């Protein structure tokens, strides 16, 4: 039942989005990863992450809902091939998303394996 | 205005919560913390909140809103003296909190400084 590893690190992306601890991400994001079509490190995309973050300076207890950025009613999860896993969500557009410039109202996420035991967020668009 | 910091450490606390990284309340927690009338550890009162969290065995997606915990809307913040805070909330029972003994529906935090820097919760009630 890999779809049940999947909903649970889209769960720990969902986690760290909400918590703003963006060490969680380190578990789920790959080395590299395709954002609207270009590759980043893992680094470079967490780094995006953060920034945009704060960018949103919004008060301490504001958008501490996933309700605040995903309608999980749409979610659907999706086996491509072997080592390939599609997440497809309606995502929303928050004073905090509106500062990813990949954040999509309709949001594709791929999860990939390498070792058939762990599940990476691949790419995002 | 110290109001606001008392608010940002209680959002840490309940980001805590909602995420279920507890590396984030090493951060919030003071080294002894009044646990209903009785004071533990730091390590005590975390490991407290993450065993019942595992007791709990939610769906990876389930209260994932701080809604799930808190009437946010009922948050009350009072300074008690120069060295101390009162925070008051209506606090929610989920699969998750009824595994917590110490939780109740009226929920009494204190926040205490020693260095007049850090603000830690030293006791919940």
């Amino acid at each position: 039942n890999q779809d049940k590893i999947i909903k649970f690190q889209f769960g720990k992306f969902a986690r760290a989005l909400i918590s703003r601890n963006f060490d969680l991400f380190d578990s789920v994001i790959a080395d590299k990863v395709n954002v609207m079509g270009q590759f980043e490190s893992k680094n470079d995309f967490i780094s995006t992450l953060s920034s945009a973050s704060s960018k949103a300076d919004a008060d301490e207890l504001e958008y501490l809902s996933v309700d605040d950025y995903y309608d999980l009613k749409s979610l659907k999860i999706s086996k491509s091939n072997d080592t390939s896993f599609a997440v497809n969500v309606n995502a929303k557009k928050n004073d905090v998303t509106k500062n990813f410039p990949f954040w999509k109202e309709r949001q594709t996420l791929i999860f990939t394996t390498e070792d058939d035991n762990n599940w990476f967020l691949s790419s995002i668009n």
